[PDB]
C-alpha cells in the first residue's frame, strides 16, 4: 500500500490506491480514475511514500489560483463609494454573486468597505462585473476574494 490516490472531490472523499512499475503509469491512470469521478483537485503528489492527493475542496471551501498563488486577494474590498457608501447596498450587490459571511464599511474614508465571501471565483466575477464601473451612485473601485499568501 503506497501509490495512494486520496480522493477529496465533489463526487468522492476516501482514496483508492494501486501499485505500478514507476509511480507515473500510476499517475497517468489515477488521473483517469479521478477524471471519471469528476476531479482534478490540487493534483498533489508525494515521492517519499509515492502517495497522491486530489483535494478539489481547494476550489470551493479553501482556495487557490494559477496567476500568483492567492485566490485573488485577501478578502472582499470596496472603495470610491463617496456619495453613498453603506453596508446594505453592498450586502445585496454582492448578495447576487454569492452569500456574505461578513460585511463592514467606513463613513470616513467617504465610501470604503470590506466583506467576506468564502468562494474565490464568484468573487473574481464581482471583480469582472462590479469593479471598473459605478455602484449605487459613485465612480467605484472593487477587489475580491478571501486570501491567502501575501
Amino acid at each position: 500500500m503506497q501509490y495512494k490516490l486520496i480522493l477529496n472531490g465533489k463526487t468522492l472523499k476516501g482514496e483508492t490506491t494501486t501499485e505500478a512499475v514507476d509511480a507515473a503509469t500510476a499517475e497517468k491512470v489515477f488521473k483517469q480514475y479521478a477524471n471519471d469521478n469528476g476531479v482534478d483537485g490540487e493534483w498533489t503528489y508525494d515521492d517519499a511514500t509515492k502517495t497522491f492527493t486530489v483535494t478539489e475542496g481547494s476550489h470551493h471551501h479553501h482556495h487557490h489560483m494559477h496567476r500568483d498563488s492567492c485566490p485573488l486577494d485577501c478578502k472582499v474590498y470596496v472603495g470610491n463609494l463617496g456619495n453613498n457608501g453603506n453596508k446594505t447596498e453592498l450586502e445585496r450587490a454582492f448578495g447576487y454573486y454569492g452569500p456574505l459571511r461578513s460585511v463592514w464599511v467606513a463613513r470616513n474614508p467617504p465610501g470604503f468597505a470590506f466583506v467576506e465571501f468564502e468562494d474565490p471565483r464568484d468573487a473574481a466575477d464581482a471583480v469582472r462585473d462590479l469593479d471598473g464601473r459605478t455602484l449605487c451612485g459613485c465612480r467605484v473601485r472593487v477587489e475580491l476574494s478571501n486570501g491567502e499568501k501575501r
